[PDB]
């Protein structure tokens, strides 16, 4: 079987808070003695397409920020702003702060996000950033400050930190430093997701898994070179193959016995031809959201 | 967005351990002082569908089994048999045991799965258990032991240990009492899943989540009767729809203001045009793995 899979929340989890001003709530992250959140957890009723968040922070002491690790409370001494998130100071080091780092993550990567409420966490699922730098989230109010990671080995890398949903229904969110993926601002002002974009890479890798795991169906004899297939990719909004990401899916081409160019060739075939009512481990779409990397992790064996 | 969400694995990940007899290593759950087991974890390469479990076990004793707590080591100072499973005693009652229970789930019913290997947890995906006992899960080698779940506030209810793997990728396992679910048994005698059905009632709670979603393009004016519905229902394999399945979806049905042999009428027809060349929620197949339940907790909004 091949499913979407997130990477175990354990980790994550313990360093879900919650966090307060006036009558705003939203989660926080806190490692060591830092919470952080979106830094639009200070505004209020009035400025929502003008907020000056240098103004609103200055108007705004320790003791304005309740930080709560579940049922315990946290005291903020001291505060500062990254971007477009809140760096919270607190008197008592986070005692499950896992290995950890921040990583800045390029559009079709994927991760998982670990959605929580008043600091509660109620869900975790895998997505992937579109290459027009939102994310097809599953987020409901109360959600800002849910963040997405990926988990090697012991080290959580934290990649996003929830913000906003856009009028498409897809969100839009910064990395752990607070900037922003994306051309988005942390501001009601009426902002749209620019068009996007099918994920090239992950489909093929896709394709890959669905042979590694035992269907091979939509192969075919034939052949293309990188310039002809780019062309069929546009007509059917896919990102251009490039050299590198031919590479990329090497170790895939080799374990499978299947060249990338002829890979390649079989799905120019499926985007022409359509599936005619047939499946791909069990899609009906082509699916764009698993990795090279993410195929290798879930397909490793016979 | 709707997706298929998984409950966060914190509170199992730390009840997992590795188990391990001869060359014979799997995963098992540590609760309290005790650790369990899929009882295959005893069979040798000799007798694979002839396996005498009580001969096997009366042949082993406490330091047969090597239980690993990841670096640390338990003791297993006891030992006994619970239909296909092995309880394990231990000198150590796990600090993280969580508050718990076990539940045995019907058809239908969805839970969360923790993929783990050699004790290590590695992904987590949300499975429903099909009509035909059996559920679609991603499982390699080594993935036996791993554990199926539900956290309803804090008590973390599990379901089900994964036990093999059917000659058609589907996967096969028991509750925690170590009664498998379905018709299925621990040996390699060579068995089959039964023939599957769409889970009616799953489906229709999906599409009221696609009109709470704010979808409702395959919505008619018709309306069927209970049994005329389910003469379609049979034609298309899917399980007959009964009163108990209406009265479920009461509270959906008045939230979204669509009478249940309403949404049922659209079905029918969504099942007998097609959907031609249009999607729901994002599909472009009529999911069965949503729950009216998981469609609540995840649309509990505007
Ligand atoms: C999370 C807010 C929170 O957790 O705290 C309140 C309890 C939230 C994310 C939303 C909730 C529903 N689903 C989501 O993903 N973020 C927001 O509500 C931001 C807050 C912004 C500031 C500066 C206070 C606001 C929005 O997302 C709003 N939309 C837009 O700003 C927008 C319009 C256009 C056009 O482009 N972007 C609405 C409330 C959706
Ligand atoms: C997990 C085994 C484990 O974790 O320990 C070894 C390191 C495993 C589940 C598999 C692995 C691949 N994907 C899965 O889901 N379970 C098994 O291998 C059982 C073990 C059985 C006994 C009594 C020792 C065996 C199987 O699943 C085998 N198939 C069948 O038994 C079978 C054939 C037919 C027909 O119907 N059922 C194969 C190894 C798949």
């Amino acid at each position: 079987g091949f499913r979407k899979m997130a990477f175990p929340s354990g980790k994550v989890e313990g360093c879900m808070v919650q966090v307060t001003c006036g009558t705003t709530t939203l989660n926080g992250l806190w490692l060591d003695d830092t919470v952080y959140c979106p830094r639009h957890v200070i505004c209020t009723a009035e400025d929502m397409l003008n907020p000056n968040y240098e103004d609103l922070l200055i108007r705004k002491s320790n003791h304005s920020f309740l930080v709560q690790a579940g049922n315990v409370q946290l005291r903020v001494i001291g505060h500062s702003m990254q971007n477009c998130l809140l760096r919270l100071k607190v008197d008592t080091s986070n005692p499950k702060t896992p290995k950890y780092k921040f990583v800045r993550i390029q559009p079709g990567q994927t991760f998982s996000v670990l959605a929580c409420y008043n600091g509660s966490p109620s869900g975790v699922y895998q997505c992937a950033m579109r290459p027009n730098h939102t994310i097809k989230g599953s987020f409901l109010n109360g959600s800002c400050g849910s963040v997405g990671f990926n988990i090697d080995y012991d080290c959580v890398s934290f990649c996003y930190m929830h913000h906003m949903e856009l009028p498409t229904g897809v969100h839009a969110g910064t990395d752990l430093e607070g900037k922003f993926y994306g051309p988005f601002v942390d501001r009601q002002t009426a902002q749209a997701a620019g068009t996007d974009t099918t994920i090239t890479l992950n489909v093929l890798a896709w394709l890959y898994a669905a042979v590694i795991n035992g269907d091979r169906w939509f192969l075919n004899r034939f052949t293309t070179t990188l310039n002809d297939f780019n062309l069929v990719a546009m007509k059917y909004n896919y990102e251009p193959l490039t050299q590198d990401h031919v590479d990329i899916l090497g170790p895939l081409s080799a374990q499978t016995g299947i060249a990338v160019l002829d890979m390649c060739a079989a799905l120019k075939e499926l985007l022409q031809n359509g599936m005619n009512g047939r499946t791909i481990l069990g899609s009906t779409i082509l699916e764009d959201e698993f990795t090279p990397f993410d195929v290798v992790r879930q397909c490793s064996g016979v």
